[PDB]
């Protein structure tokens, strides 16, 4: 089988397996701070480096992965807490939307929330143009900002969340199991054809954005990755 | 809402937290052997003692749950690798079955491959009477051990393997990642309705067998569990 | 040329090929435990039974040799974690020490941390009476405990290390690659002529010792090694 | 820490982790044949893909690693089995030499031997030009292929050969530990500076060549990479 796996515990510029794309910022104690607090709709991105091929043309056959990581959301005095992350999955020649406006479009898609992505969300600003649900919520997202479906959550600040993904190629579901600084699990799922809605190769990444009055510190902490890919 | 969770990192005797069944033991280091490989048809299982609510009658919800443990099989000379362990979920008043011939019932069965039960199998023998696939697999397993789905798997002997299963209220999406000792991921995932094939309160463990000729080191090293059900 | 080669997956009681020095017990699962958890200054020797002829007096030639093994340290409840596993060469008339008080010697020297051994230390306790680093260590010894040359590392609980060492012959250089549970390599490497330190035949071998208040599980899994002297 | 690490059990096809180079062809059966048996000075190379960051600029620090893989060479009727495999280490941008004669270069020099890497050969023909021991032997190169060490081996065709290297950051020592097929080791080593040597980023391959006369199958089988730098 074709397997790809990394695991990231602490993060430093100049790594050649990892792309940063605008406002990120690697901090001296190794998080990846993703947006600028002084910039009107800073939008930052950082990508694993190498493309993963998740489906062969050749022989039909789709990727199942495993995949943990842990962010921290954080408020600064006088701007609100927006707009939130999300984990995604994008073509190989995936970059910022031009002209982004960061905020809820959350570095990932246009101004109406189109674009071409998959990933789950973790959205600490409700934006009644995307249909967002009125309180924090994690969201499942296939193209579109405008989630296909939710679940209620709630950001704590400076709390440290714990997320793992389970994506199984036969049944083609994608599962999240967000366990809060509490103690409480916050599980969603969904039934999203990769094959169908992403290229043969894409990259796996991070996303997170503000406007001028919503900016808050989105930092990610660690993340393990693994995939296989059967081969005949 | 109303979250259950514990975390073994090693395990000991008189720990009440634990129910012992049959032919187990716990190791001077901490794990847990769950067969006697000197008896024939052993059967070993290790249960959680207290009884997690995972629906309610009153509100009609049922819990999701996150779950991480890790085992062992090893080989023993002259002896046949069998028969394999599994994670499970019954009534709180479970019981070995009455005149158990171990073997390829798991220790949740009985003759047929029947019993009352829910639970994930790491089948290291193919026993055609219960129409196992031809090679080594992992197996969602739904009041039988004539399993629902299963997906090929490789034991390695000696490999300490690793397993994540989530489950998602909502969708009734039970997931399986396991994590082989060389790297590769493999994913089972299969909708499986515990409000209807299980009560309110049922408790979590784990069960491995031998026959006569059929024998072999089954451990549990860790297990971390958490469940959380909505009440209002 | 003259080749010693051997490999053990699992070891068993009643095995003339291996050598069984204090407290040493082998477990169920096949695992070696080198300390009594009990006892107060045990110590734990296992010794290869075959003595290895590591260089000839008549050609002036030193044998090269390639070796792994797997180990793993786990704490026990109120004990302090040490002392650590030591990998030895010595005499073949090698014993544990008179009168050893265990602890900080690591079952291969006396009081002062003397003796007639060549080794890898995997030392979880800072002994200042031998000079030891603040810190978790891997070190070379040459026939005391008080390091040659030490590395800063870190004992994982729990957790499964594997090791693999290559000795050459003509540079009379020893290199160590540690491979820890999450994923890192700690490498440690220093000349050590075994011609001037050592006698003709050796025996190699695994110890561990612990004193009143420290104490932790210490296992030996698995053992391959391979020896090619030139003879001409 | 900074820790790149993979592992190939068998090679594929259109996989984005790695770089084929040359006349490198992928087997049936996930071997990997370098060299094209029906061409004249045939080359081929393959790389992985990502470049490492083996020491940094930064810190001034150097990286070490733990590599292990086999490969296999196999006698074809006529030809004299000409003329080896080298596992390379050179700056990302490297590509075969322009006008490469195949031959006695191994595919990492000009016709004089010299070039820009470091690597470990397994050279089965005597080439004179670039003072070659008389026998089959492995050797370490420092930008030439005239070896700055070498020593004696024998290679057995249709053997499967397992070869273990570990390079050391801190007395920059590069070992190597050959295992014939008929159980016997040979080990070499030397230190060799790469913070000198090499740049920042390098990619870690292999390469084999052939010539008008001198053919013969070259398999790479199996290749498993980890290396650490310390990032602080
Ligand atoms: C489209 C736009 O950028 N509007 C600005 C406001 O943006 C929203 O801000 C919230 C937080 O209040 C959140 O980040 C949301 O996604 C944004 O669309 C906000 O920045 C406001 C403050 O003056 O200015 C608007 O023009
Ligand atoms: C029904 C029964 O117990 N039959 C015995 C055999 O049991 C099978 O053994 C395999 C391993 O071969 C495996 O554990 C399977 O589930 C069992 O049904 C086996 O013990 C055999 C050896 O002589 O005796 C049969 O009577
Ligand atoms: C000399 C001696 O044996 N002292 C006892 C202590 O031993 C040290 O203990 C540490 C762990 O705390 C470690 O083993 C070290 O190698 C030993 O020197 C320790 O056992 C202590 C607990 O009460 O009693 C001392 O007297
Ligand atoms: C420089 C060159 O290409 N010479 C040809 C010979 O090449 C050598 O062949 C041996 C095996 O005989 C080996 O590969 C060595 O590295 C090569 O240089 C050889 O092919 C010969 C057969 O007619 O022709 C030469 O010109
Ligand atoms: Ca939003
Ligand atoms: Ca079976
Ligand atoms: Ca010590
Ligand atoms: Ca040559
Ligand atoms: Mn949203
Ligand atoms: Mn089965
Ligand atoms: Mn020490
Ligand atoms: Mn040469």
């Amino acid at each position: 089988a074709e397997t790809v796996s990394f695991n990231f515990n602490s993060f430093s510029e100049g790594n050649p397996a990892i792309n940063f794309q605008g406002d990120v910022t690697v901090l001296s104690n190794g998080n990846i701070q993703l947006t600028n607090l002084n910039k009107v709709n800073s939008v930052g991105r950082v990508l694993y480096a190498m493309p993963v091929r998740i489906w062969s043309s050749a022989t039909g056959n789709v990727a199942s992965f495993l995949t943990s990581f842990s962010f921290e959301m954080k408020d600064i005095k006088d701007y609100d807490p927006a707009d939130g992350i999300i984990f995604f999955i994008a073509p190989e020649d995936t970059q910022i939307p031009a002209g982004s406006i960061g905020g809820g479009t959350l570095g990932v898609s246009d101004t109406k929330g189109a674009g071409h992505f998959v990933g789950v969300e973790f959205d600490t600003y409700s934006n009644s143009e995307y249909n967002d649900p009125p309180t924090d919520h994690v969201g499942i997202d296939v193209n579109s900002v405008d989630s296909v479906k939710t679940v209620p959550w709630n950001s704590v600040s400076g709390a440290v969340v714990k997320v793992t993904v389970i994506y199984d190629s036969s049944t083609k579901t994608l599962s999240v199991a967000v366990t809060n600084d509490n103690g409480d699990i916050t599980t969603i799922a969904q039934v999203v054809d990769l094959k169908a809605k992403l290229p043969e190769r894409v990259k796996f990444g991070f996303s997170a954005s503000g406007s001028l009055g919503g900016r808050q510190i989105h930092l990610i902490r660690s993340w393990s990755f693994t995939s296989t890919l059967i081969t005949t």
